[PDB]
DNA sequence: TACCTTAATAACGCCAATAACACAATGTTTATACAGCTAAAT
């Protein structure tokens, strides 16, 4: 009904899911995702 | 590579009850004696 391209709308589940599944199963022991989202922050910050 | 929200999970605090400590107190146990009894003595 709305006029616009149906990628974004894709993209952007597409990307949940991707960080997702990475974080999910990025290691052997189970990382909480808001905990690994505010690490990740901290070395963005730590690089910077 | 955001947030949070609320909710929920899980920790935690608090509170009963309580078994166990604890002492008490006696009545027992114990030891005691000292004693009239007894063994030996004489």
């Amino acid at each position: 009904r709305k006029g616009f391209k149906f990628s974004t709308y894709a993209t952007w589940w597409i990307r949940q899911a991707i960080t997702r599944s990475i974080a999910d199963q990025a290691r052997t022991i189970r990382v909480p995702v808001h905990m690994i989202e505010t690490i990740n922050k901290v070395n963005r910050i730590k690089r910077q």
